């Protein structure tokens, strides 16, 4: 499996958000013998790879990431995240299924796609970043705005996101719910925790609010995408001493929201509880990504014909699950579809994908290519 | 010109004492004690110094307690003046310990010094027992001097503990026992996963929100006529190591009690197990009974600081079991009556931590006296 040998490689590659650790020059090296371009892109501390083959439309381009999110509880796995091993037909480690196995399918598909077409029509791209996972400001957003100042279009983009549930292709996405993050500070005054009179706790304060915030209904999303979902991803408030009472409770979450609310209805809706909990607080909002829906076309029409033809399933559209980097291509006017291995462990400790997947999905890859630049 | 009181204070509270680093303290207490003849017998037990200073071989045995390390001061962009750079602003000193409580310790060598200057003569014994250990776990302070002077039969006729006692103003309180002190760690056992995938992982923080929510404004007691009711308080709060898309694994939760005699620790263990299972949660508890509530009987020593109190400032003080707790814990249980009177405990563990200079002097005078009442009349 030339798909698990290069899996490997990037796999090794401690890659957490925004460190690439080489996993970019290692893929253009691959590309830079099958006639693509090598056009690196750095911005800030984020590392971003553009490589193309052909100068003529349409511009097919396959999107991924390489930065991972991190390992959480060392202790926690069975194996070193970064030492991929296959343990009863299972390639364990961290970027196994996000995304590092589907960035090696999508390389080796295009290889072989030149070798038996050598003379396609258009042109074949790679949009890679070291930053999808976190604030993504240096990623693939820049990377648009520099194609889009030197009018380069995309024609159809297709990311390498785990968009699978139970089996491989049986979910294709062609758009995504928002994202909106958030860091609210609650302030209290550091005390004695036999005094709290003397003092303000905000863990206590805020207890009622949180507990609110999670069973809160925000909307029942609608027949594209499903209902908004909050989640806090982070909490901490005191250093430590179990005799003091902590001066300020910092609390992380998140909103991945549908088309029924706008950021700024969610933004107002929080603040009412906040109030209503008579909390002193200050809350740093972030729009990471905009709720989007590209245009059902040939790039689905291929997919369907492709995954169809390799595992025999039937694949179906959806904006479910997190969102990708194709909230930043789909302004360009490109249709978007994400196709990749099962997101059942994604982010999570002993992240791992089915090593039956992997040649499958690169065949479903060449098959897109040949369905859209052969003929 | 500095009071006594005040240089001595100074002294002490330049050093970085924070626990359990003894930084010098009891040596600076022990070199001063030793020139009025107490024998000095330090007892180190693993990374905690402690002190006893003995004057006189005979009872009734008056024993100083206190401690010399502070609480951590976190970071100076909060504090106006450095925590260990003692400073005086508008008649208040600043500082770390500056109330809690290395004022008292100073007060209680010059009372001690001024008192063997006048009545050399002084009947029964003098003490000073201080840990580097008192505001941290308290496995290797007190608890090991008491259990020392216990197996050779060394007892404590009366203990006055120096902890900032008063609310309003200087000996308006006065304690002879405290509530217990429950700890716990709580670890919420989740999923790590995708924020995206809520129903493929499970969130710590998301299930524990609602029973977190009944802890803190759940009635353990009402309390009784000699103790406050029992108050629950979490101290730190901890899941996530940044990522904003990752659900955390796991929540720790670190929390206390302060309770009264009208429930025990195993019953409040047996009601938070009961609340946590109920609402469906996978965890452990670290449980650690930092102390026992106590109630020390009223009687010499109580009668010897209503008396030097009322003397020194025209207040009647008033008896109270108040706050959280302190070695008196570790000291009653010998049978010693314990009795805490300090300087004011409203800025205590708080950032800009300080104490009027105008109570140094006032408080000396009442250790002083109290050494007069029960050593010398
Ligand atoms: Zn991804
Ligand atoms: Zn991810
Ligand atoms: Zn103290
Ligand atoms: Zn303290």
């Amino acid at each position: 499996s030339d798909t698990l040998s290069l899996s490997l490689e990037l796999l090794q590659q401690p890659s957490v958000t925004p460190i690439d650790h080489t996993c970019q020059t290692i893929m253009a090296d691959r590309l830079a013998k099958v006639g693509f371009h090598i056009e690196p892109m750095r911005f800030g501390d984020v590392d971003n790879l553009w490589a193309r083959r052909g100068t003529e439309g349409p511009v097919f381009c396959f999107a991924g990431h390489t930065d991972v999110v991190p390992t959480g509880r060392l202790d926690a796995w069975n194996s070193d995240p970064f030492a991929p091993e296959i343990r009863d037909g299972k390639l364990y480690g961290r970027g196994s299924a996000d995304m590092k196995t589907a960035l090696a399918a999508m390389v080796v598909a295009s290889e072989r796609f030149v070798a038996k077409h050598p003379n396609h029509k258009g042109s074949i791209a790679f949009l890679i970043t070291s930053d999808e996972e976190g604030p993504a400001v240096n990623g693939t957003v820049k990377v648009i705005e520099t194609l889009e100042k030197r009018n380069e279009k995309i024609t159809w983009c297709l990311v390498g996101e785990p968009s699978s549930t139970h089996k491989l292709g049986d979910i294709v996405k062609n758009g995504r719910r928002g994202s909106l993050n958030a860091v609210l500070k609650v302030q209290g005054k550091q005390g004695h925790v036999a005094y709290p009179h003397l003092a303000r706790n905000p863990i206590h304060e805020a207890s009622p609010a949180l507990a609110e915030l999670c069973q809160t209904v925000w909307d029942n999303g609608n027949e594209y995408f499903p209902a908004t979902s909050f989640q806090i991803s982070n909490i901490h408030a005191g250093t430590g001493a179990t005799n003091v009472i902590p001066g300020a409770l910092e609390v992380t979450f998140n909103f991945r929201y549908s088309t029924e609310v706008t950021a700024e209805q969610l933004k107002q809706r929080v603040h009412e509880i906040l109030d209503k909990h008579g909390l002193q607080y200050e809350i740093v909002w972030n729009l990471s990504g905009l709720p989007f829906l590209t245009p059902v076309g040939e790039l689905v029409n291929a997919a369907q014909t492709a995954i169809l033809n390799v595992t025999g399933t039937e694949t179906e559209l959806s904006t479910s699950g997190g969102t990708s980097d194709g909230r930043f291509i789909a302004p360009t006017g490109a249709q978007v579809l994400e196709l990749g291995v099962l997101n059942a462990t994604i982010h999570q400790i002993n992240e791992h994908v089915d090593v039956h997947d992997l040649d499958p999905l690169t065949d479903i890859y060449e098959q897109i290519l040949e369905n859209l630049l052969a003929q």
